């Protein structure tokens, strides 16, 4: 899967370092071929950003992450819709804070009762990405693969 | 034990999500019969919530929970039943506190909870400890 130094919001979280990542060796025409593509690892494309919700009592505008209170449970993310919200992986929701930053820096926390009367959607893939830090192997102590 | 998707209040303290919950793969008749039953994961009910309570030091009204701290180990909560209080889990005690309600359960002391008298009235059987370790039915399809 493709990765570009530049973007500092995806690199961070992941675990990846700019300079590390430009400092990657080569790779041989014949493996190139020999392993499949996978899609790439970018900022998720939220649709119709910033537009107002559909449904009511939503808690933002469209593409805004919400978090409910430690005090009741293990904290689950998530993202509002437009026609809805959709649940979001721990690794993902702090990707999409860092690259939506604009300067902010926390969800917004909601109490269990007012998330239970919006409705629940899914129009996001977030199948790329890991659940949880690359485990990035020193290319200098195993050089062939 | 039969569960619910739109109910939060049970879902966030037990670990489970909406999305796990809805897309769950079938199962078979067969498999359905040979398993017992069990009691619905449901916000246990209480009779005649907010009445009055019929014994003498009673910290609040029925359906109230108690909680008390100690000198070492876990603090205890407790819930108030037209005859008296039971104790509840930790675990438990949040199925409650998660369902709009009071901010925080009643502080009380030791001594007095101590000389209070005892209940064993409702069915806590289905709850556990912690948060439940959901198996991934990718790697093991089959049960």
């Amino acid at each position: 899967s493709r990765i570009e130094p530049t973007n500092r919001a995806v690199l961070l979280p992941l675990g990846l370092t700019p300079e590390q990542v430009s400092q990657a060796r080569p790779m041989s025409r014949a493996l190139f071929d020999a392993l499949p593509v996978g899609p790439e690892l970018l900022v998720p494309e939220v649709p119709n950003a910033g537009g107002p919700a559909t449904f009511p009592g939503a808690p933002g505008p469209i593409g805004t992450v919400i978090v409910t209170p430690q005090i009741s449970g293990p904290q689950q993310y998530s993202l509002v819709l437009g026609d809805g919200v959709q649940t979001l992986p721990p690794l993902v929701a702090q990707i999409l804070q860092n690259a939506g930053s604009a300067g902010n820096t926390k969800p917004l926390t909601v109490e269990p009762s007012t998330l239970a009367k919006m409705p629940v959607v899914n129009r996001l893939d977030l199948s790329a990405y890991p659940d949880n830090p690359l485990e990035v192997v020193d290319i200098r102590e195993h050089p062939s693969t």
